[PDB]
């Protein structure tokens, strides 16, 4: 045995972390999480058992800049310097050390299997008693469910063992070392270490002891392995659980297994047997293995409707009835099986109505805990989300636990991404990592087995294609063929893929990038041979404001038998706290640490914040993903389930039919569908319009009972329909009186009772309004066209780099952002009841005229302002990103009133959600504080607004907030934004759409971009 | 760095090789052989490469019995008690240690993944000097192509690295340890390892550094890897082969892949590049990579027929045309796929004439030297062998070179074997295991993967059938999709095969195992389902005198579209010599040096001795293989040739009639065949048949010129007939003498001329005969119903453990070997012209009759002796072994000559060989010295017998010797025999078969077996 003295001499001379083919030393078996409890009915309920310590809590901790630079000392005693920190915990986010945030290149240099001389270095140390009796008899190990990345594990001062990779649990066995009383662990992390080239994922790379530390006891003689397979009859009216269960120790002729099935209380099935199985081949069978078979008769099944679980024990105990041990698990009865082209789940297809989640939190980094796993959980499912796509790591061992008893899918995905390698399969077809990439696959599927949440088996990430994935992809095949194996690498159809899985192929356009086209979805299903089904392993990049065109894939989901559905990318925003110097928390992004390079604003693509409040667009998922389809014709609403296996037993449908706001009438029926079936809803005869307006049918699925994950009163789905209209053929009032007419050289001066409108003859402009002598304006009245760039309009082009294509770097390119407007006409006429000023601007930029703006300004004798634009689009120059006006009022007011689309924010291309209504909304809650400012709050389909004391009536789009498109567009971060003086309105006539197919294309379908050439539109400015 | 003192001391005490997730250390990438040259001339002309240097030769080696027992001083300086050893060499074969040899129980004890404590350490030195220039620039590796089982490498005292797996070459960069001049090279060599575990092959488990050592010096820039693969349009009369060059070092822009294809001196084609491969994926392609692709019009196809192979060269250079360095490799253009059902090579569907051969030499142990190579190629190709599998284990490099060369096809195994664990899969099934296996299956493929003499991959042997097995499958299918992949452990058809490959399955006999069954091969063709070709991973176990029923194979093989072959196990007795105390050397098997527990003689199972001499049953294999199928009707001969590429252009047809023994005519004609076409040869209207007799037609293939593998004058193919006979109706001629009979008590005197014989009248047997005064006779004529026990009649049954199923068990159960004769009759009569003795026998055991022998002696006056006899089987009995008579003679002569099926040693089930004739032998011919004792030299059909001074006819069987079945039966080894006074002669009436379809379950076919109850044969005994 080395000394200490040269013990971290020559542990650390061999260098472990940069040697590829040594993974780990002296670690155990993975296997499924064991409690190791001596009383079988505490395993049964699930009685936090007394063999299994947890360790977490206050360590001591010493940060080095390279492994060489610790002291033997730290080996035998705690180094003074030590600091007191929380295990589990990043320490990083202790101040240690700088979190980095990049994508694709790799936070070191590239040089496998060799990482930076400097390799920060984490010391870890644990002062803890030992009760006598584990040491008296039995086994115990000592568990560590993450250390990122590397470590060197020392136990009273002996080397104990190597260990690696960042999302799997190790295990060493201690009962060599400890000591009866005090004994110290001595942990040594590594930052950097061969298997960082594995683990490229899209994150802030962090590092430490953030999963659970604890102790298991057990018994010499112990379960070691124990896995639960079903099977079922042609109907699932009968299963068969096949369990089998592994020993390892002095193998007896007196042991026993009874393995148990319990259905809450109820036993519903019992065997028992001794160990030895069956003749395997030539040479026998497993002595030390058995295989038990329990049939159930019509075995509650489970879902994600339906999260029925039993409880099985699996009782170690002699053959007299003496207990050794028992462990236990939690069995869903449920079949996955890809069948003619289709994933099916208990012979019924599929949608997968998932989210990719990271395990991240603003303050604890990647230390995940039970309450906010809980609460993303109840999230997700009052989203209508279904699956979740553990992107791109093994989870949290609770999240499988939770999923199961919740009701989610689970796509679990091995920890393997060499996304920065030049090419990307550089690793992943080299023969020598093929050792690293198996233990890999291999102890995660060991580990998660037996869950009945986890659907599909997933290879890892963005690591090309290469021969190991073959192997990998079989191997699981062979091991646990009751699931699909899934991987996108290569192309998203190579062999080592049960189904079609690609990431941000869009819904009607193919992408023929050289060596891997990214087809369309529907091309790519009927493309010679391909006969797999296809699921979006990514789409619908969240970037801030984005999710634009979602509908369009779930129109295509709903359509096509062979789509079933894909993963939204993501759910939450990998956002940091940062403080300023007033002790403030601020959304910080790549780069704020000071990490460099970095890709900043890409570490925040989640439907909701860091904090778990969400962005607007959650909604349009929710609305998107709803259960319930509805038609409409006459007076019958026809509902249509889209639930596989639960009958509408908790749902009523109530409706409202409202004339411009107005409620006219509604009512309330008991929801009573079958899985997948319909039930036709005839309305009594709805009202008549009583006068001009509207009329608009909402319905909406209400859930009467509080449910496991909702509150009673959970609104589920809705939709909404036009009913019949009344145009207004009512002529305006006349009025006793002619606004005014004054001209001067400066301005144009009408004057009606106690208002004035002031036009500014020198720029053309309604420069200020006065009601009886308060001015209104603070910024004249305007033509607006440029857009305070979204992260879709920018993509990755950058002040560095740029990419020409962005939408950004077109309208910057073509000079919207600075183009002038040049007055080319200027009159004001008296008509009999009127005043009528018309103006023509030309917004130029180097000689060529972007637009023409043709303006008239009609202001009757009530008081009412009448504009009319008429804008004209240069044809070669891109897109205006809108088409409208703005000004900036002096009047800040509390609350706006609007009739039209709402409440929440949205955008040409992602309104469906959005419901047509009366909304009132403190102004606060017009602006949405997205981490990166951009253009933002926009509301669609505005017939009327409100604010302060002006009305605004029309058909157009409006932004009303306190930053103006400028600040937005040069702010950094939310926190740095100042609200201005006044109140800024945008009132869009037109607006182009906000895209999202992914967030580094342009990705603005068609006919959501501002291309006729010709617009016009109409808007009544009038007092109230 | 670890200093010498403690640098045994840590090293040793991290304990590598109980390791299994330590497979090496600092070891290389695999890659084809590779030879560095300066100058692509030589490159082109394989001329011994001046940057490759051979380290053979003598070193200093020192035996321990455990790694701890070494001494540190071993490291700074040789031993003063080190022995001069050359290298390579097994340590057990220079009496360091005991060569063990077990078949299935590993020769330690079974803990995976531990080793005996004890653990036979080999340190081996070598001081060497090294030219400066090597040293000055470029990478000096060092290259051991076979060390066994695991080692440890210093250089200069500095610690280099570990490595592992006895049969594939594990190279070190040694240009940071070397130094100018004198340096010293320390390797420590274990006995066991934890890779042991994965090396249970049936062989003599020996150690030590076994395969060639040398070092290379490569440039700086280097190429690293290079594959060639090659396509065919539809009818191969267009090639194109791509080669893939692969660089490591400073990659830059002027640096130039040509590759040129050569035709001995013809340069057929050439292609030159830039580094730089095409977009692989999203990040690009391989920079340092080139694929360059050559098209060859009408490719000279390479078969095992007519081995055309091609020069490749492959010059790295600048693009000012400065070679770099030059590597080249022989191009074989042949394409093999299996379509349909059937593996076909070129198009043509193959027959598989193979044979499985183990590295082993009978004085150097597994140092197999080129000498030896060459011998048993030139022996393989001239007994119509086509195919050789590699036994279990990537082979020595040359053997490769070879085969491409001469002309064979080679299945190349993995060196996986776990065949003594329980179940066999417990390592194969088990996650932990799959690095080591992965490795050793993955770098075999990478050396080997450019051999065109390689067609099929094998994952290995007799490993159970595991997840790893279905994982290594898939990596060699996605890697090298070029061959097919074979496995046969599982039961031969599991889903990591694409051959159907099983162990002696026998042709007409299902033997439904448990768990894994074993089909009879005609049934499992047809089994629903299965489509893949069958191929006899091991049929016919020669094991001594065995191959009966070796024609019922070739049979089916040729019938059956999907019986395609198989491999004969096996090729050569891996036996060894061992001394006497006279300094004799004689061959020893398992046991015999001490080695305990072992498996005694089945290492002996070779078609050839270990000296390569050749057993009878060769013959038998050489005739059944054949490539000319004969078909006789009236004149005609049908010739049907049975190449599938290559027309008959060097053969011709020689043709015999005989009468008797006697040659009436022959002939000679020109065979022109082509490909799998025939030839129909009329004969000259033949003889007639002089007299009394049967006329035989015997034809032969005989090759007029010498090949590279064959003599002038080879026979190639033979077959014999029956044609026209004559019955001899002649009577025999009168004679005036009556042979006189004298009766005594105690005989029946009977006395003709100088004649007389003695019946002993108290036995019942012929006792004594003269000729003039001298007695013929030592032992009494009596009948034998017992047969030297053979290797097939004993299988695995033991003195120390029973298996009552094997024929020698039955027999000596019903004490066959123990039954005596109770004399019943005796009679003696005069007849008008004959004496007339009639005896009756009772052989019985306890109480027993088993036979009964009536016998009948005619004297004539000519003085012959007609002998009738009669036998009577005891149904209930085990069928004797064979019926006939024996005895001793008092002569010894010097030649046999008779008249029947011969020259060499033939079985009724074993015969199609042997051709009828008069045969002439020196007696040392008629005995076959098999290395175990056994029955042997048997020749049937025999119908005139002459030795000495004494005739016999009728139509027998016969074997003459000097020993007697019972000293055969009784000796262990064959230099322990010893020659007996006089002549043993059997005469048989009937033979039992002697079986070997395996030689541990009873294989005798029914229609060889002695089971008609009655049986009666007639013998003349006359002088001459």
């Amino acid at each position: 045995m080395t000394m200490i003295t040269d013990s971290l001499a020559v542990v650390l001379q061999r260098r472990d972390w940069e040697n590829p083919g040594v993974t780990q030393l002296n670690r155990l078996a993975a296997h499924p999480p064991f409690a190791s409890w001596r009383n079988s009915e505490e395993a049964r309920t699930d009685r936090p058992s007394q063999q299994l310590r947890s360790l977490n809590g206050e360590w001591r901790f010493a940060w080095f800049p390279a492994p060489e630079a610790v002291p033997e000392s730290w080996l035998e005693c705690d180094l003074p310097e030590a600091d007191t920190v929380v295990v589990p915990s990043n320490w990083q986010m202790h101040g240690y050390d700088a979190p980095i945030y990049t994508n694709v290149t790799y936070p070191i240099t590239v040089n496998p299997p060799f990482v930076p001389t400097e390799n920060p270095t984490g010391c870890y140390s644990l002062t803890f008693n030992v009760d006598e009796s584990w040491l008296q008899e039995g086994q115990t190990r000592i568990i560590f469910d993450g250390v990122n990345s590397a470590f060197h594990l020392w136990c009273n001062g002996r080397w104990v063992g190597y260990g690696q990779d960042s999302r799997l649990p190790s295990e060493f066995d201690l009962s060599a070392f400890l000591r009866a009383g005090e004994n110290r662990l001595a942990v040594m992390v590594l930052r950097w270490s061969d298997g960082s080239y594995l683990e490229d994922q899209d994150m802030w790379r962090m590092s430490g002891i953030f999963r659970d530390v604890s102790l298991l006891h057990k018994p010499t003689t112990q379960i070691s392995d124990f896995h639960v397979a079903t099977r079922f009859n042609d109907d699932f009216s009968r299963a068969v659980l096949e369990a089998e269960v592994q020993m390892c120790g002095e193998l007896r002729d007196y042991l026993r297994v009874t393995v148990s099935l319990w259905q809450g209380e109820t036993q519903v099935a019992s065997g028992t047997a001794p160990f030895g199985g069956e003749i395997i081949d030539e040479r026998g069978g497993y002595a030390d293995r058995v295989t038990l078979r329990l049939n159930v008769e019509n075995p509650k099944l489970w879902s994600a409707e339906i999260p029925n679980l039993y409880r099985a024990v699996v009782e170690l105990h002699t053959a007299d009835g003496t207990l050794i041990e028992a462990e236990a698990c939690d069995v869903g009865f449920r079949e996955v099986r890809i069948e003619n082209g289709l994933l099916l789940l208990n012979g019924k297809p599929l949608l997968i109505r998932g989210v990719n989640r990271h395990e991240h939190h603003p303050l604890h980094g990647q230390v995940m805990d039970e309450q906010t796993m809980v609460q993303d959980i109840l999230l997700m499912k009052q989203n209508n989300f279904n699956a979740v796509r553990c992107s791109h790591y093994p989870n949290h061992p609770l999240w499988y636990t939770l999923c199961d008893r919740y009701g989610l899918y689970v796509v679990d995905e091995a920890n393997i991404e060499t996304h920065g390698m030049v090419p990307m399969n550089r690793l992943t077809d080299d023969p020598r990592w093929l050792p690293a990439m198996s233990e890999r696959v291999t102890r995660m599927v060991q580990r998660d087995r037996n869950h009945p949440s986890v659907i599909i088996w997933s290879l890892g990430n963005e690591s090309g294609h290469g021969a190991n994935h073959d192997a990998l992809y079989r191997w699981i095949k062979s091991v646990d063929p009751s699931r699909p194996v899934q991987y996108e690498g290569g192309g998203a159809d190579t062999t080592a893929t049960d189904i079609i899985c690609p990431m941000y192929a869009r819904v009607d356009e193919d992408q023929p990038f050289p060596a891997v086209p990214k087809w369309s979805i529907k091309k790519w299903l009927s493309l010679p041979g391909e006969t797999r089904p296809l699921i979006l392993c990514e789409y619908a990049h969240a970037m801030g404001n984005s999710l634009g065109g979602f509908a369009k894939y779930w129109q295509a989901f709903r359509q096509y038998p062979r789509l079933q559905g894909g993963f939204v990318w993501d759910w939450v925003d990998q956002s940091l706290i940062k403080y300023d110097e007033n002790g403030n928390p601020w959304s910080a992004y790549g780069g704020d640490f000071g990490d460099t390079p970095n890709d900043r604003q890409f570490c925040m693509n989640g439907l909701v914040f860091a904090d778990r409040t969400p962005h607007p667009a959650l909604t349009e998922a929710k609305h998107q993903q709803q259960f319930f389809q509805f038609r409409l014709s006459g007076q019958t609403i026809e509902v249509t389930s889209e639930y596989l296996f639960r009958h509408s037993d908790n749902e009523l449908l109530h409706w409202m039919v409202a004339l411009d706001g107005k409620p006219l009438a509604s009512g309330e029926v008991p929801l009573d569908v079958a899985p997948q079936g319909k039930q036709l809803i005839e309305l009594p005869e709805l009202p008549q319009p009583e006068s001009a307006g509207q009329l608009w049918l909402t319905v909406r699925v209400v859930q009467p009972n509080a449910t496991a994950w909702s509150e009673a009163g959970h609104i589920s789905a809705w939709q909404q329909w036009r009913l019949a209209e009344n145009l207004s053929v009512t002529l305006p009032a006349a009025s006793h009186a002619i606004p005014h007419l004054t001209t001067s050289e400066m301005d144009f001066c009408i004057e009606l009772g106690n208002k004035r409108w002031q036009f500014n003859r020198q720029s053309g402009f309604l420069s200020q309004m006065w009601i009886g002598d308060k001015k209104q304006l603070l910024t004249p009245l305007r033509d607006q066209f440029t857009r305070a760039p979204l992260d879709n309009d920018i993509g990755v082009s950058e002040a560095t780099r740029i990419d020409p294509n962005a939408w950004v770097e077109r309208w910057k390119a073509a000079g919207h952002y600075q183009a002038e407007a040049a007055l080319l006409q200027c009159t004001a006429d008296t008509l009999a009841d009127a005043v009528l000023i018309t103006t023509a601007h030309a917004w130029q930029h180097q000689g060529k005229t972007l637009f023409i703006s043709r303006k008239t300004y009609r202001i009757d004798g009530s008081g009412q302002m009448a504009i009319t634009v008429d804008v004209e689009v240069a044809s070669d120059t891109p897109h205006p990103a809108r088409i409208g006006l703005n000004c900036q009022l002096a009047q800040v007011a509390e609350r706006v009133n609007w009739l039209g689309l709402g409440p929440q924010e949205n955008y040409p291309d992602r309104l469906t959600a959005a419901c047509f209504d009366r909304w009132d909304l403190p102004l606060s809650d017009m602006y949405t504080p997205y981490v990166f400012p951009s253009e933002n709050g926009l509301r669609c389909g505005t017939r009327e607004l409100n604010y302060g004391p002006h009305q605004w009536r029309g058909d157009f789009q409006f932004n009303i907030s306190r930053y103006s498109q400028q600040q937005l567009m040069e702010t950094s971060h939310r926190h740095l934004l100042h609200a201005e003086e006044g109140t800024w309105l945008n009132i869009d006539g037109f607006h182009m759409g906000i895209g999202g197919d992914d967030s580094w294309s342009p990705s603005v379908s068609a006919e959501f971009q501002l291309s006729a050439g010709r617009y016009h539109y109409q808007l009544v400015w009038c007092q109230k």
